[PDB]
DNA sequence: TTGACTCTCTTAAGAGAGTCA
DNA sequence: TTGACTCTCTTAAGAGAGTCA
């Protein structure tokens, strides 16, 4: 809600309740033929969530709370970040799983970026294989690799040039 | 069904029709703080296209051809690579522009792949960078870097670890 | 047979809001 | 007030198909 106070209350109560999530360990490769180790704070398969938390599609939730008589939602994993500006070159702000596991409430997963840097997480190397990004990925992303192309640049003439 | 000559007959006739495109130098990034030039052929802003070409959407196009009066009709970047398999791994092949330039449709820089394969070389460092795409990159993506990332992993309390 | 428009859809990273009990 | 569901939308890499003359 609009106070300072109101929205860190928010986080707080957010922090405890996902706090009592399923604490889940994932070994994760990190690039570099090395391997680490995450604690993910998982929400439930199926209700009840926690006090707060309720699903609005396959993979997504939502995070309300009453204020002043008032129903405040917000996206799930948009909570840790609600007194960070919501944009960034006019670009919108996005929670990003540094861990690439949805379902995954843990803060110390995740960042708030663009959608673009976000995404572009999945095909990083990780921190061990040469990531540059500046807020630091926690794994090789799950894309990362060769790519099963099909076809590659080719012509039948010679019309062209690269 | 058209026959692989016929096939073969649509795909010389778009190479013909593309490579009286306009063909602009560009200076690119490769990676590793080297710069290349890549030739691209692109289609008109408005029409008229060229022969057989119309617009879908703003930047979409489709290429049409009729074959003893069967109407027979492409996604404009999907006609070099009809005599290829169309899906791997489960998955619908898709153009992939190794030059980054939608209007671009230079044969020597269109590969065909997965659309996370193809998103993927948005953020990839390049040929001179470190790129692993079997099928090489010909420039570093456009979207590489440290990224603009707002905020990062936080917590106010201590009810998390990594 | 052809050109120049029109429309909606896919994917996988993300969102907002309404209906009931 | 809180819970458990329902629906559609955004983005930027990509698609298929209809209408008219
Ligand atoms: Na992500
Ligand atoms: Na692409
Ligand atoms: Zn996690
Ligand atoms: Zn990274
Ligand atoms: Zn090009
Ligand atoms: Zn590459």
């Amino acid at each position: 809600a609009l106070t300072n106070a109101q929205i860190l209350a928010v986080i707080d109560s957010w922090e405890e309740t996902v706090g009592q999530f399923p604490v889940i360990t994932h070994h994760v490769p990190l690039g570099g033929g090395l391997q680490g180790t995450l604690h993910c704070y998982e929400i439930p398969l199926a209700a009840p969530y926690g006090v707060g938390f309720a699903k609005n599609g396959p993979t997504r939730w939502q995070y309300k709370r009453t204020i002043n008589q008032v129903v405040h939602r917000w996206g799930s994993h948009t909570v840790p970040f609600l007194l960070e500006p919501d944009n960034i070159n006019g670009k919108t702000c996005t929670a990003s799983h540094l861990c690439h596991n949805t379902r995954c409430h843990n803060p110390l997963h995740l960042c708030w970026e663009s959608l673009d840097d976000n995404k572009g997480r999945n095909w990083c190397p990780g921190p061990n294989g040469g990531c540059v990004h500046a807020v630091v990925c926690l794994r090789q992303g799950p894309l990362y690799g060769p790519g099963a192309t099909v076809a590659g640049p080719q012509q039948r003439g010679s019309h062209f040039v690269v």
